[PDB]
């Protein structure tokens, strides 16, 4: 490996061998079907609301999130980088697809597949990833840095459906070597969203943009139809000329054929035919190829940028609504703009790299933090782009100031912005894209007094319930299978209108969003104040025994949606205390004296009773009425965790909080698989895991990172990092279960998982407050 020295990969990048097999991988531990796309994954490409494309560590473009809200894992074999090298003095050169695998059928059989093992590495530190190619039959060493411009406090480039591939080539040998790098791409119009004739009308064109000191050559892969539909638009690939390289291209090769129409050209001398051909296809799949060729002398380095864009302007949801994606604000809505996007990237990528470096640098340069923590912190952010992210710039056919936003909880439970989960998972948005965060919270504010009297069947017990109750915060803002933003509470396993955490979490999120953006946004507190008051007032009505605290009803009426709570619970009870304290403070800020006084009164009574009912000398009991009410819950003081973040002070005595956290570390962490797998949710005082429900026996990744953040603010530095390290290890390490770029909600002691690609572990960003 002589190429690593010519590029700059941070030491905290996650690493794996190209073609590496992983032997320890986990699988779903539930009885119903659940997504398991394997451990062959990578950092995604694509902006927020753009649709994303997962290119895996083996080099394939395989995890397709271009249909917004859906996860489709299938390698499109035509989409690759390939290399040709010939040493001056040899009769023949060699050509190789940079893909550690081969197609399942006979398409593209002429291409040279099966990039060999032990011949290169993949590295990731989101939004950047890299591949290095160090192969005994390739005298010139190559590396590529690939990324999309995901930039905090930037709502523009961050939305773009674009990726850059910056190649570096170095000749460590003592002979001249001719090198070519080729990007191939299938015209994927019709890959989704087209019910019949899936390739029909697809055609490819070549754009040559020549102006002083710029030449870009690109393929634009579109369809002859000018219809405005979810399925129509354009893909583009292309390259910018640099001194010392020549560009060649092929406009049309057949992807549903043996590939030799292209490969016979490339494998001969690394130079394509430059054949334009706009003839549309009927049944056959088609693709384009863009290549560069250059000669490297001994000791010479060259850098060359390629790019990929996709202009698919319309997203459609299963309930019928069609919306424009956010990037259309910057490039237009007609779906004929892939070249403009590609050009913007090829002309600005150096600036983008520097903007990404500038935001990562404060963390990366802090030598008090271990590298493993940096690996997790940055790579967990993959989910902001990969989570079915929807960001609208108008409804199609619509005759507004704001752009609605939604991140899925996950793909198996296909719900937008699940509030009980975003309480943990939304930290990166508030910290790094706060205008999006405030938009999402205003969306929730607007739902508070919505009433929907239609009924649904509750999944857990079969009872009928009202869809949406006035004054109750919704569980979610809909499903991609239905009508995001329009039809709320798609979730139906339990009835969220009787949950005891949603209304409190809502309030806490509101105050969080004010505090963590500088305590300056009074307008945001003004917009949300009525809903905050309404939310707390409605929750107060659920106090059945006048102790001043809402009663859990002996069923799962909160985020642990199979784990029953009854009476006053540490979890919902502490959230309530904190939410009352937050509402007092908002009342002070907005000079609503009667609100301040009322919530202060409720707080003092509830606080006194919470401590009496639950403090047992060592920790706070799980609740007051359940069969295992004395279980040690990992999340027992969630309200105090948020109070620390919101700077609301002590809601419970410092000494008692410290004792509780120490007990959780001693038990839920250190007595669960020797503290190497996170914090298990429920443990009995005798040190055996609580078996009352599956959720008690799970580690929740986002709960564990949040608990780590809580320990950290409370000075328990070693315990905080040791607690988080188990989640990092399970996710990323060779000794783990292979969950990189698909961090799940939960695992059990055997390492197997529930709900890969989950929002909650974005809570790791709470460790940076
Ligand atoms: O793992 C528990 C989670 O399951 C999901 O199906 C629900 O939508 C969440 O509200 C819940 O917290
Ligand atoms: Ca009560």
């Amino acid at each position: 490996d002589k190429i690593s020295h010519k590029i700059d990969i941070p030491d905290s990048a996650w690493t794996i061998g190209i073609g590496e097999k992983f032997k320890n991988a986990g699988h779903p531990n539930v009885k119903y079907p659940m997504i398991d796309d394997s451990y062959v994954q990578g950092a995604p490409l694509g902006g927020f609301g753009a649709g994303t494309i997962g290119r895996t560590y083996n080099g394939g473009f395989s995890r397709w999130h271009l249909e917004i809200g859906k996860n489709k894992y299938t390698t499109v074999y035509a989409n690759q980088f390939s290399v040709f090298q010939k040493v001056e003095g040899n009769k023949d050169g060699v050509a190789q697809v940079l893909y550690a695998g081969e197609p399942e059928n006979g398409y593209l059989s002429s291409w040279k597949w099966d990039y060999p093992k032990e011949s290169g590495m993949y590295y990731a530190l989101y939004p950047n990833s890299w591949y290095t190619y160090t192969n005994k039959d390739l005298p010139v060493q190559l590396a590529v840095k690939q990324f999309s411009p995901i930039i905090p406090y930037n709502y523009k480039e961050t939305s773009y459906p674009v990726a850059v591939f910056k190649w570096t080539a170095y000749n460590p040998t003592n002979k001249n070597v001719d090198v070519s790098i080729m990007f191939t791409w299938q015209n994927m119009i019709g890959f989704f969203g087209k019910q019949v004739n899936v390739n029909s009308g697809n055609f490819n064109k070549i754009i040559k943009d020549k102006s002083k000191d710029s030449e870009i050559v690109a393929a634009v892969m579109g369809n002859i139809s000018n219809d405005n539909e979810e399925w129509n638009g354009e893909y583009s690939i292309g390259v910018k000329k640099v001194p010392g390289v020549d560009i060649s291209y092929k406009a049309k090769f057949v992807t549903t054929g043996d590939g030799s129409d292209l490969w016979h050209e490339f494998s001969k001398n690394g130079i394509l035919d430059n054949k334009d051909d706009e003839t549309p296809t009927k049944q056959d799949g088609i693709g384009s190829a863009i290549a560069v060729n250059f000669k490297l002398q001994p000791g010479q380095t060259i850098e060359v940028p390629f790019a990929l864009s996709w202009d698919l302007p319309i997203m459609k949801f299963g309930g019928g609504d069609k919306w424009y994606k956010m990037y259309t604000k910057y490039f237009g809505k007609n779906g004929k703009n892939s070249f403009a996007i590609l050009k913007e990237a090829l002309n600005n990528y150096q600036k983008w790299e520097k903007m990404i470096d500038d935001w990562q640098k404060p963390i990366l340069s802090n030598k008090s933090k271990p590298d493993w923590y940096k690996t997790a912190l940055f790579n967990e952010l993959y989910y902001l782009a990969d989570g079915g992210t929807a960001w609208e710039n108008g409804k199609v056919g619509e005759k507004r100031t704001n752009n609605m936003f939604g991140l899925l909880e996950c793909f198996d439970y296909n719900y937008y912005e699940t509030l009980d989960v975003r309480f943990y998972g939304s930290f990166p948005l508030v910290m790094l894209w706060p205008d999006i965060e405030k938009q999402v919270m205003r969306q929730f504010a607007d739902t508070i007094n919505v009433q929907d009297s239609s009924e649904f069947k509750v999944g857990s017990n079969g009872a009928m319930a009202v869809k949406k109750v006035q004054g109750m915060i919704p569980h979610d803002l809909g499903s991609s299978y239905a009508l995001p933003w329009i039809k709320i509470n798609a979730y139906d396993w339990q009835n969220p209108n009787i949950w005891k955490d949603l209304n409190s979490k809502y309030v806490l999120l509101v105050y969080r969003d004010y505090v963590l953006t500088g305590k300056t946004d009074k307008e945001f507190l003004k917009y949300t104040w009525k809903s905050v008051k309404t939310a707390l007032d409605k929750l107060k009505e659920m106090d059945k025994d006048n102790d001043g605290i809402p009663d859990n009803e002996g069923i799962p009426d909160q985020t642990y949606d199979t784990w029953s709570m009854k009476g006053t619970s540490a979890y919902c009870g502490s959230l309530w205390l904190a939410a009352l304290k937050a509402a007092q403070e908002i009342g002070k800020v907005l000079k609503d004296n009667e609100a301040y006084i009322k919530y202060n009164e409720w707080y003092k009574i509830a606080q006194q009773n919470f401590e009496k009912e639950l403090w047992n000398g060592e920790y706070y009991n799980f609740d007051t009425e359940s069969d295992h009410k004395d279980s040690i819950m990992a999340d027992q003081l969630a309200g105090q965790w948020y109070a620390d973040i919101l700077r609301l002070g002590d809601i419970l005595p410092k000494d008692h909080v410290q004792k509780a956290l120490k007990k959780i570390y001693e038990f839920n962490v250190m007595k669960f698989e020797n503290g190497k797998m996170g914090a298990v949710n429920g443990m009995r005082p005798d040190g055996i895991v609580d078996e009352s429900d599956i959720q008690a026996q799970e580690v929740w990744t986002g709960v564990t990172y949040a608990l780590a953040s809580f320990m950290k603010y409370r000075g328990m530095t070693e315990e905080a990092y040791n607690t988080a390290y188990g989640v990092y290890k399970m996710t990323y390490d060779k000794s783990g279960k292979g969950y990189w770029f698909r961090t799940p909600e939960a695992w059990t002691k055997d390492g197997n998982y529930r709900a890969s690609m989950y929002m909650r572990p974005l809570s790791i960003w709470s460790m940076e407050v």
